């Protein structure tokens, strides 16, 4: 007979059942540089790529499995049909629609959403019990439609969140401070993007408090001007984009931390984008950045971080306005 | 005084100076995905990045600095002057120009053997003890080119050849096995692309020949058609490229595995392009891949394969066109 | 002391405030051309360029300022921020998005029109005496937006309109006499584009009715077709641009001719769009191209031409359907 | 009979013959700009376009015939066929290869030589006692070529050499005296590019010599570091292209410059490219820019500007260099 019925005797017809798998949708920049960064931690032993554009897909998921040899991620799969997602642990959605300049907010969130409503009952279908993560922009808004479209608990839908831009905020104190990002805590929360909030007060080295050596700080009459860094976490991503096209390498970093955290069920805490309601003040189905526990279940417990009146209300208009659009919204 | 000099207490007036230093010349998707891999390998203490479009420089710079937070590499430098690449322990060029309506083979390499002569003289201004890892199409003649170029001896400068063939083929093979290419072991070697040689007498899962299992495996006669796996690793280049646009992830990781063996002393076995001047019959300056022992040094040693006629005259004849191509070729 | 000081004495510390601006909003091929056509006419004392991409801005402006010895307008200034604009008698509009696979008129007009939510509060800020010469298409309802989020009175609200569209028109008519367009005289009225009407009752040359010589003029039963001039009048547009990309220097020349009798109060009569409510049997906020008088104040006066029934409704036609997109658009 | 015949009486059937005609060669961004300059500046009855791309080429023409109304000059055409250049008083050539990454400086010279071996027969045959205005690069070698080819005397073959760095230059002391550039004098001469020379010696404002008032003006122990303004003339031209793409508006109107002086018969001086062989110790048939008077027979005088021994050295290297690539080039 065959070579290879020659060269192997075989035990088991073999029931393939994976046991760690993790399914990214949306192959382009994002999503390939999360599915990498994936390979990279050995965080799957099925990797699955979905997308709507059928060569893009398929060449991403070959050139990955070329790369075979130096990995230990054993199936990487790709598919325009869903049924390649089957059994996954966790479902990174990254796709999305690029904004263009006339594009409202609105309009743009209303294609996502439309988006949505095709890709999340697909992979709720094929995988009913896998945790959702939300990077899609705009992500507390998108998290929310996800939440809403798939019906599971508040614990299984995350969304990226303020974790990427805490990153950035740390690699920007690190710098100033001639210390690595991983000994400088700091912590930015609420919504993804411009109206994020540094929380000051939780500022530190070493369990040092900076705002009480410096009690300025992130204030105007800041003689060292500390608020220029959270504006400055906050402009990166539009450099980086004007000067690059877009940002891939470091959202990829930040989502293959959060999915560490879940598929090794370290309970670490995190700030992502979770179902906020209650908290904080705020009373409309909104999601927010907070500081998370991550494991298993998805989002098990949340920080209640302490706030100022001006904290408190800077987030109590982030979901004024989030849930404002999202009212707007049909399902 | 300052927040900082507040916080922290200096001793070390301190001389920076890298102590595993990387730099990759070149952030198109190649270079780029070499550089994640490195980060993500913890190969380097210190990466630089290079390239000629400043935007696309800065921009990818940015990016990776921003996950930093998610690394272990504490410094990352991007620039258009090579004083940035100063001390690196290992170079990797992937710099290159794009073939153009009406361009013959020979006048793309011109424009890109005109590239190394700006290229390689900074870098060795900078590094004068690096190793040169030359990624860049087409590879044995742009080795060639470094090697020329920088006066380093033929240790020192390493194409990376054949590695990546080599790990489509045990992709392949294991596809065709049921077996992981990490314990599926195969060789292809000489002229990386259409030209390459795969070695079927060294074919083997735990030490079995496959070839003496099935005496016609890869010739015309073979039933099972073995011929088409080594036909495809050669035409797989060329379907991903049609399907995504190019490769990147493969050859990335093909890359850093070499620098893992370089960075690290390994003195692991890899097929890669090396000045073969006096062995396996030939007698010319041109450069081939064959099993190199890499290690701190570059390539240290060399295995002789021993090889059937036919064999030795495809590595001849291929030999014999790259010097053909040579020595149209100004410096 | 430095050179400066020790070559000029200065008597003024002076407040640098411009006499005679303009201020070109968009610097793509349009708003260039109409740069250098102002540039050339000697019509501004200060010239400022305002576009999203800060690259080609900068190298516009850089480009310009290199032939400043050639020119007589001696501050050239280019800026993302509006404040670059302040004070300027005259801000023209070139400003655009570009239509898409698979993009509705309507879509892109929406996109424009967020566009124009953004451009026409910071213009009107900073300058808020000017008059807004709108260019972008589609012309007449841009301009109509501009009008409607600026709160400028009509005089200050004038559309680029039928002015090239007639320009093209003397230039065909003079090719069929063997006469210089500037002796060629006639008119297109109303909406820009297609749906644009020939007033073939006032062709002539030197006073002499052209259609009073030839009665069948414009007819069906034109055995010599003077249709086909309008008809080119309207597919020049597209033939330039299927050959050249675009059209640029035409649309130039024209929009400086407008700002020749703008900036210097010619009272010449031009045929733009403007606000014809309450005329021509226009009952809706709609904008269309009739004869008007402009001068410092923009369009003081307007031209009331003689129509046939037919010509009537053309008008009321092209302003029905204007109005019916209007209506579908949010400010 | 037709309407033309009812409306108008000819008394002559017309020699059509050309009294100011001007060609451009090349209608990319430097042909256009130096085409609507000239257009502007009323230099020409009439305009001739010429190019190898036929659909830019009628594009371009339909373009600016289309701003008729707005200019005078009554005769715009364009072809492939040279015939339509016949009897210019003035051929400018703008036709150009793009200089690609890898491309030696002599490859592309080689390239632009076999273009101008097409273009410039055809060009001589139908206007013979033409003056001949060359802009392409590397513009003094193919103003040499040019000559070569065309068998025409040194006064009637001109390059636009450093008319335009001048430009630059006295644009950017303007800038550092606060004082237009029409009264701000400087002369930069011989190689267009970067290895032209400043002239300090003659730098002045109203006829007073920067050099005596500040004697180290263009040294290194220069506390104002004047010789920035020179590298900055030279690194101008890259951060333009950098920014924007090219360089074309300050080059076309430099053109125009040059062209007024010619069509007008009025001796000004200018610094062109003129075949300087047996001046300021050169002794090949090299060109290079000297302030040369220009008129209706080209350069008729040359200014024998008194230089240091440095400034002869410079030039006498740049046309070491020029020549060295001239004799390896094939007629
Ligand atoms: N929250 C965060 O921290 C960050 C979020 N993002 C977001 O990631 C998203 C994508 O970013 P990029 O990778 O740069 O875009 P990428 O544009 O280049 O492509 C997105 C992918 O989504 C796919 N897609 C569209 N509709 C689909 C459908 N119905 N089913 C399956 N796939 C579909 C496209 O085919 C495409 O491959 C955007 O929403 C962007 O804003 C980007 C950076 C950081
Ligand atoms: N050995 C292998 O198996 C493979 C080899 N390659 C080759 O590697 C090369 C890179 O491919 P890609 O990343 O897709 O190309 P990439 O084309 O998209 O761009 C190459 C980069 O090199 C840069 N560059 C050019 N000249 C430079 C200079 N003088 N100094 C600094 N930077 C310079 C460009 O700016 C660009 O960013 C190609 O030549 C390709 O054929 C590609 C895939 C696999
Ligand atoms: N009335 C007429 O007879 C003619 C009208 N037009 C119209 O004029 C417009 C310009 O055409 P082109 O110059 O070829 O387009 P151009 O497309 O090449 O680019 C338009 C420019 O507008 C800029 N822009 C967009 N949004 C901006 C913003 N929010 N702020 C500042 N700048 C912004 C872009 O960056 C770009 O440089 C088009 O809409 C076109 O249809 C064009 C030809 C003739
Ligand atoms: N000396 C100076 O001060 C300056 C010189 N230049 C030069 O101008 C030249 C062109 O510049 P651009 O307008 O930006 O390039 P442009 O590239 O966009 O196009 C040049 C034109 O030459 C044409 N052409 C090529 N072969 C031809 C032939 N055999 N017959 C007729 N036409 C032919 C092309 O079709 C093209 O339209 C280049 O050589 C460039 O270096 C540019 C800026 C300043």
């Amino acid at each position: 007979a065959t070579l290879k019925d020659q060269l192997i005797y075989n035990l088991l017809k073999e029931e393939q059942t994976p046991q760690n798998k993790i399914t990214v949708v949306g192959v382009g920049a994002v999503g390939m540089a999360c599915a990498i960064s994936i390979l990279m931690k050995d965080l799957a032993d099925e990797l699955a790529l979905v997308d709507v554009i059928e060569d893009k897909l398929k060449g991403e998921m070959m050139d990955l499995q070329h790369g075979s040899l130096f990995l230990r991620t054993p199936k990487i799969v790709s598919g325009k049909d869903y049924n390649v997602t089957a059994n996954s642990k966790l479902v990174i959605i990254t796709a999305g629609a690029r904004q263009q300049e006339g594009e409202s907010r609105l309009n743009l969130v209303q294609r996502n959403v439309n988006i949505f409503k095709f890709i999340i009952p697909n992979v709720v279908k094929y995988s009913p019990n896998c945790k959702l993560l939300i990077v899609s922009n705009p992500v507390d808004i998108l998290t929310y439609v996800a939440w809403k479209i798939s019906g599971f608990p508040k614990n299984r839908v995350i969304g990226s969140g303020c974790n990427l831009d805490s990153a950035r905020f740390r690699y920007l104190m690190g710098e100033r401070l001639g210390v690595h990002p991983l000994s400088c805590h700091g912590w930015v929360l609420g919504e993804h993007g411009d109206s994020s909030v540094p929380v000051w007060s939780g500022m530190n080295v070493a369990g040092v408090s900076l705002k009480t050596l410096h009690p300025d700080l992130g204030t105007d009459k800041d003689k060292e001007q500390w608020k220029e860094v959270h504006k400055q976490v906050v402009e990166s991503a539009y450099e980086v984009i004007k000067l690059k096209g877009y940002t891939s390498w470091a959202i990829g970093l930040s989502v293959a931390d959060l999915a560490e955290s879940i598929m090794k069920n370290l309970r670490r805490v995190h700030p992502v984008s979770t179902m906020i309601k209650g908290l904080y003040g705020i009373k409309d189905d909104v999601f927010l950045s907070v500081p998370c526990i991550l494991g298993q279940n998805g989002i098990s417990d949340l920080v209640k971080v302490t706030l100022t009146s001006e904290e408190e209300a800077r987030l109590k208009k982030s979901a004024d306005t989030l849930w404002g659009i999202q009212k707007e919204l049909q399902f």
